């Protein structure tokens, strides 16, 4: 499940990025 955490944590920081 951490996965699944780093999934939508990855889209958090490339949504604020670009």
């Amino acid at each position: 499940d951490w996965l699944k955490a780093f999934y939508d944590k990855v889209a958090e920081k490339l949504k604020e990025a670009f």
